[PDB]
């Protein structure tokens, strides 16, 4: 629902080129500030300063088209002190101290078996390892194994797809009825592990949520389902994206195998080079003028603040993967203001992780030669930008 915007076509491209996405739509802010993209269904703020303001005025740029689907009842459906008041007990969970415990117990032992693994007859990358990894950690924290969880693949995708495309009926239907599908699995994990006392770090949150006198059924499936979204599919892509950057540049990769300790640039500036996702989604709550531009409350707008990752005057020659740029790229693809996301640490964890992993254990880790992968936003029915497929060859050395 929009007006005076210049339609457009920024996300469902298929592309060979990772930078293709940030281009496209760093081009788009050039020529308007706003345009309508007709595939993705909804007005996309492409303006830093626009997007910065909306971030940080939530009563005018809510979240409260949330509150209408599976989310609702979650995290990031909450307005105001609700939502700072659960903000601050997701927030423990995140903590750099809570992050190396799980660091130390699941993720680098997981990701080394993963990567052992793979030494398989055609390895794909994005398959075998990046959804691979994730999805064992969270198989790990529930206590629950990762066989159940990958059945859950279609349904995880068609939940995520139903809270982007949400001007879409059968995309809405799909999620809700996609939800209750897997409602069954979240109860489940949340009776075992909420169990007269048992051990998994989802048994510490939920103890943790009732010592905060959160405690509810909603809550308690709302971080499963969190854990499960974020925590196994979005992370996917992250990773693979990361990957992707590294093979396309032999060199930095080189470099990185030898000092490890370059790894979380190297993530960073994957998230600017070839980000996963597009920003997030806002409700207009009130009429507003943006310079020249006018929104209506009722409309649904994306914030695309990666439009900026391509901006040449913050980040020079911005096509080139620089894994020493200085500062850092500020991290776009987790939003923004209150609602940023509260799992980013655990993410860049579990990429760089199962990536030293993965370079220690195959020196000889390089792309298959003439199989470029093919990059989208909507890759794999996904709510992510993406490859297709990441064929590797592990040897010669
Ligand atoms: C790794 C486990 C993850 C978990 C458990 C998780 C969880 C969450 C939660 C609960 C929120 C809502 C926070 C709030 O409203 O205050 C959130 C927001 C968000 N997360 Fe994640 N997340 C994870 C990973 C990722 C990854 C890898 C990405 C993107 C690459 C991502 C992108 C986002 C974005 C863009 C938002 C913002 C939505 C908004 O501001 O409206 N997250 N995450």
């Amino acid at each position: 629902s929009s007006m005076d915007f210049p339609l457009a076509n920024l996300f469902f491209v298929p592309s060979e080129d990772a930078t293709a996405f940030g281009r496209r739509l760093r081009a788009a802010a050039q020529q308007a500030p706003i345009v309508f993209d007709t595939a993705f269904g909804m007005p996309i703020l492409l303006r830093k300063s626009h997007i910065t303001t909306a971030y940080r005025d939530t009563a005018t740029f809510s979240t409260r088209m949330f509150q209408a689907g599976i989310l609702n009842g979650g995290l990031a459906a909450m307005q105001g002190d609700e939502h700072a008041r659960m903000r601050r007990v997701y927030n423990m969970f995140f903590l750099p101290r809570a992050v190396s415990q799980y660091e130390e117990r699941f993720v680098r032992p997981i990701s080394e078996q993963v990567v052992d693994r793979l030494a398989k007859p055609r390895v794909d990358l994005l398959e075998d390892f990046a959804m691979e990894l994730p999805r064992r950690v969270i198989g790990e924290l529930f206590g629950f194994p990762a066989e159940k969880l990958h059945e859950t693949d279609e349904r995880v995708r068609a939940m995520l797809r139903g809270l982007v495309r949400m001007h879409d009926p059968a995309a809405v239907a799909e999620s809700q009825r996609a939800y209750g599908e897997t409602l069954g699995l979240i109860t489940e994990v949340v009776e075992r592990e909420s169990r007269d006392t048992s051990d998994t770090l989802l048994g510490e949150i939920l103890r943790t949520l009732k010592a905060e006198h959160m405690d509810t059924i909603e809550a308690s499936r709302q971080i499963v389902l969190s854990l499960i979204l974020g925590g196994y599919e979005t992370t996917s892509w992250l990773v693979a994206n990361t990957i992707h950057a590294l093979l396309a540049h032999p060199d930095t990769l080189a470099r990185v195998r030898q000092d490890p300790s370059l790894l979380p640039a190297a993530i960073e500036e994957g998230m600017r080079w070839c980000p996963s996702s597009f920003g997030v989604l806002r409700m207009v709550e009130r009429d507003v003028r943006l310079d020249d531009q006018a929104l209506s409350a009722g409309t649904v707008v994306c914030l695309a603040g990666i439009a900026g990752n391509y901006d040449e005057t913050a980040y020079p020659s911005p096509e080139v993967y620089d894994i020493d740029r200085k500062p850092l790229p500020a991290a776009n693809v987790f939003g923004g203001g209150a609602h940023f996301c509260v799992g980013a640490p655990l993410a860049r964890m579990e990429a760089r992780v199962g990536l030293q992993a993965l370079l220690a254990r195959f020196p000889g880790l390089r792309a298959v030669p003439e199989e470029r992968p093919s990059f989208m936003y909507g890759a794999k029915d996904s709510v992510a930008h993406g490859p297709d497929k990441l064929p590797v060859l592990l040897h010669h050395h």
